[PDB]
């Protein structure tokens, strides 16, 4: 039932945050079913793979050709209005790529916005038996 819709970059943010021109308007879309260390929040710090994951987010989708994305089949926003999907580079989702890199651990899992939970928990497990960055 998900298709995917174009849209333009504008900015990637940090790893799992991104900013979009969708249907004719500029939206910040956040990354459903992942966490990426942050590099922003006082409380947190900067956490170590921070700024490798925004690296890595903002290297795949500046080189892009294409870039989509896929809502799920629940809310299409979160309560700080950005858009929650699944972000697809040149075919590649995004929010796969990091898992797989052990760049982000699946959290935030919302039901019914689960669609791809357990795709995305397999590349974590190989991550995670690889030893990875987080992981290692
Ligand atoms: C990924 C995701 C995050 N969020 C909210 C939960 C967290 O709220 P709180 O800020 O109150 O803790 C926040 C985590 O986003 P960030 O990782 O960008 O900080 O965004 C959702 O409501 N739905 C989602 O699908
Ligand atoms: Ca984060």
């Amino acid at each position: 039932k998900l298709h995917k819709e174009p849209a333009t970059l504008i900015k990637a943010i940090d790893g799992d945050t991104v900013k979009l021109m969708y249907k004719g308007q500029p939206m910040t879309f956040r990354l459903l079913l992942v966490d990426t260390p942050e590099t922003k929040h006082p409380k947190k710090g900067v956490e170590k793979y921070g700024p490798e994951a925004s690296a890595f987010t903002k290297k795949m989708v500046e080189n892009a050709k294409k870039i989509e994305v896929e809502f799920d089949k629940g809310q299409r926003t979160d309560k700080y209005g950005r858009g929650l999907a699944y972000i697809y580079a040149d075919g590649k989702m995004v929010n796969e790529a990091l898992v797989r890199q052990g760049l982000a651990k699946v959290a935030y899992v919302y039901k019914p916005n689960n669609t791809h939970e357990q795709h995305l928990r397999k590349s974590e497990a190989q991550a995670k038996k690889e030893k990875l960055n987080i992981w290692s």
